[PDB]
């Protein structure tokens, strides 16, 4: 009806106001349909995954250059490396998203992936490039929604 | 129409992104259809009620074990007791929600309600159990929306 | 349909919960259909405009007494003056919103606008009244959404 068109407009406006506020305050970065955010904590991979799922999201993983740059800006902001949502396959060198699917977009630092002790996790340097490492380090927790 | 199904999906996604961000940042706890949040202030009952209504919510009151535990986690988090949304009836011993209705779910500390000077308000200990007290103490303000 | 009426209700509830949380935490002030918010930064006019647009909003401009008072409360809160969304016309004395339209609601401090060196920008004193000044000062950035 006509009353429906009105309600949707207000609802859309309100969402746009709340997201604008969170953005202005630096609580989140929006890229396309994805929203990235961090709780400022620096913990290991398992802990990050838990924190994000508990917040109703998932450990962040860039799938485009723009997404990768948004996460990179957060890592730079906190002067810390970020663990990404991906892990090495059974056969070293290959990586897959946490759902199993194989990674498509990649931004490895030159020479990487270079598995010392079978580097299973992936960290993002502050310049945005990736390094495959182990998963017990303390890294900035960044989630995507 | 079909364009309507699309709009609703995006709107639902966005809300889920903003709530995810607030959750990740510890600004609010969601339990079922209820959201709890605190402004970190420790003031008396009247002041808490005003703050919550002014924010478009109400002084929190647990109606299920899960809700009670969520509030308890916030009280523990701030290492302070929380005033709950309920007050003693005209006849001591009985308590009612702020709308008048009688309390159903209760989690009194053993021995409570124990009205010294006609304990009218109800505070939540950090372990989640309740104690009926007076209303002039300074307690953590927790609201529900 | 009937399932639509239900979805809208939940969506409206959720938005009301997120806005309630932001309000309680002092992250934003709602006035009618307008939301004001600040990132706590004190920068010049050009910088403020950029910050707000980047957040999906615009440098704040009061169009009613109530809106003016809400912004005034924020300026008082941070003990700093706020640059408003308006600039002086080609012919001194006249001011227009950033879209070109001429200002309607005004709250000039007695004697203002008083253009010393052709005061082009407008700042809000902590009492809510306005003073036309230059645009290079460092003022609290307040956006509207
Ligand atoms: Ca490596
Ligand atoms: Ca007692
Ligand atoms: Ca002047």
């Amino acid at each position: 009806d006509e009353e429906l068109q009105t309600e949707l407009y207000e609802i859309k406006h309100q969402i746009l106001q709340t997201m604008g506020v969170l953005s202005l305050q630096g609580s989140m970065l929006s890229v396309g349909d994805k929203v990235f955010s961090t709780n400022g904590q620096s913990v290991n991979f398992d802990t990050i995954k838990e924190m994000c799922t508990r917040a109703g999201g998932n450990i962040a993983v860039p799938r485009t250059p723009e997404e990768n740059e948004a996460i990179a800006s957060i890592a730079k902001k906190y002067n810390n490396y970020v663990y990404l949502g991906m892990i090495e396959d059974q056969t070293p060198g290959d990586f897959h998203y946490l759902d199993g699917a194989s990674v498509s977009y990649t931004n490895w630092y030159p020479g990487e992936p270079r598995g010392q002790g079978k580097e299973k996790c992936v960290e993002m340097y502050t310049d945005g490039t990736w390094n495959d490492r182990g998963c017990l380090q303390y890294r900035l927790a960044v989630c995507e929604f």
